[PDB]
């Protein structure tokens, strides 16, 4: 009964992309992904080895985990594309499910465990062959994430790159908006890819 992908039974992840278009993809259309998923056991990692990279209670990794349930409780590492000046800096998010529900996707990015941006966004099913499918696709990523990518992306050493993104963390958290209870939660650590190497990540599921 442990997961092989991201998701649960109730709600499974599709794909998920935080990407960059430049001016000139008007004309010919190209797309950078700094991070990307597309979707045996997963690995496991221990959940409180990570407090210290998210806020505490309320809307603390240890407060959602106490109230579970366990199983939606996910890390994700990501070694980001960070070679790619004035484009659309987007994130595209698609689920699934077998229930009709309205999901609430928070994204909470962090500094040094401290909460710096949060987005909180809804979204309703739409019925497709037999499945609920939910669209949050080319949702414009926040003006402190696009700074924060070009400082990130001038540093002179990738080993500062690490350094930087070792107090930089994303966690989101997906609820049944009329429920009120939780479907999903994500945690999102980053080091930087090596400029030859695209994006590539590494889910584990947190347990305790
Ligand atoms: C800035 C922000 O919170 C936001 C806006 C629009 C869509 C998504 C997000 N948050 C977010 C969540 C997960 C990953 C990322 C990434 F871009 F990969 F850093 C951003």
């Amino acid at each position: 009964w442990q997961a092989r992908g991201l998701g649960t039974a109730r709600l499974q992840l599709v794909e998920f992309s935080a990407f960059v278009e430049p001016p000139d993809a008007v004309d010919s259309y190209q797309r950078h992904l700094f991070v990307h998923i597309s979707q045996p056991p997963l690995e496991s990692v221990d959940v409180r080895q990570i407090y210290d990279k998210f806020p505490e209670k309320k809307g603390g990794l240890r407060e959602l985990y106490d109230r579970g349930p366990p199983h939606a409780f996910f890390l994700v590492k990501f070694w980001a594309d960070l070679n790619w000046s004035g484009g659309f800096y987007g994130v595209s998010s698609q689920y699934e499910s077998l229930e009709h529900m309205t999901l609430t996707c928070s994204s909470k990015v962090c500094s040094f465990g401290k909460q710096v941006v949060e987005k909180v966004e809804t979204e309703r099913a739409q019925l497709e062959d037999g499945r609920f499918v939910y669209r949050l696709l080319r949702s414009p990523m926040c003006e402190y994430l696009v700074n924060f990518l070009h400082k990130l992306r001038q540093l002179p050493e990738r080993y500062m790159m690490n350094s930087v993104l070792e107090n930089f963390t994303i966690l989101q958290v997906v609820t049944n908006r009329d429920t009120q209870e939780l479907l999903l939660c994500t945690a999102y650590v980053f080091e930087v890819s090596t400029s030859e190497r695209g994006a590539q990540h590494h889910i584990y599921r947190l347990v305790r």
